[PDB]
DNA sequence: AGAGGTCAAGGCTAGA
DNA sequence: TCTAGCCTTGACCTCT
């Protein structure tokens, strides 16, 4: 019953390098995959939990790049 | 094709066949818990260029054909599967 | 396992 | 106001 190392959600395993969830796993997938760039609207702070990681997409992807996720894979 | 007003239906949504337009119109008239009333005899035909003339009729035809309420999600989380 | 793919949920905001 | 086209998301899915 380990957790998402982004936004403490379920996880269900390691993806890109890391434990994450489903959401994340899709999220950095898409980030990379089509070279986004997200800007924060606020502090660069944001909270990162299930109900609240949608509302900042640079916050959620500097997470999962301070937490090791790998974009060499993609 | 959507059930409700012929449009081009792009997937199911909230239950059955439906384009877009009646996708979002449910979406939204059922988490502003709105309601409509008819200025005519109930009776309003649904098409694309004639849908938006009456919302009663449109949301009555949403939940005739089989718009279920319980799929808007009351976490209000998107994606994932039912 | 851990990649990439599926496709109906909700989100955004032009255009009427 | 409201509409709907298009985008973002994520629990399952197939694939390597
Ligand atoms: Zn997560
Ligand atoms: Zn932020
Ligand atoms: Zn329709
Ligand atoms: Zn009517």
């Amino acid at each position: 019953q380990r957790t998402c190392l982004i936004c403490g959600d379920r996880a269900t395993g390691l993806h890109y390098g890391i434990i994450s969830c489903e959401g994340c796993k899709g999220f950095f997938k898409r980030s990379i995959s089509n070279k986004r760039v997200y800007r924060c609207s606020r502090d660069k702070n944001c909270v990162m939990s299930r109900k609240q990681r949608n509302r900042c997409q640079y916050c959620r992807l500097l997470k999962c790049l301070q937490m090791g996720m790998n974009r060499k894979a993609i």
